[PDB]
DNA sequence: CGTTTAAGCGGTTGCTAGAGCTGTCTACGACCAATTGAGCGGCCTCGGCACCGGGATTCTCCAGGGCGGCCGCGAAAAGGG
């Protein structure tokens, strides 16, 4: 957990765990800009998940 | 293969169902004798189907009566010697 590293789809290639990076990608951003976007969404809602 | 989720295990807390044991008794079924009426075989008779004799009903055939055609036949009109 010290060599962590900053890294980008193409900097990275082919190897294993990448549908890990895909599955963080697609689920964070897209119900994080979700509820960014949303019209219905609450200030407790947005407080609890930040 | 990544992720979630529910199985597995251990735990609570009280009550109730159920197995096991002991005890009592009472209705219920085995058992026996006398009896008799429901089952099995035969015997008799009717309902219905069928066979036979008799009578009524409709179809086919043979003969008589009348009419047409032939068979030369025979009386009669016209021509010839």
């Amino acid at each position: 957990h010290l060599h962590n590293t900053w890294e980008t789809y193409e900097s990275i290639g082919q190897v294993r765990g990448l549908k890990r990076l895909d599955n963080y990608c697609k689920q964070f951003i897209i119900e994080d800009q979700q509820v960014r976007l949303d019209p219905y969404v609450t200030a407790e809602d947005i407080e609890i998940m930040d």
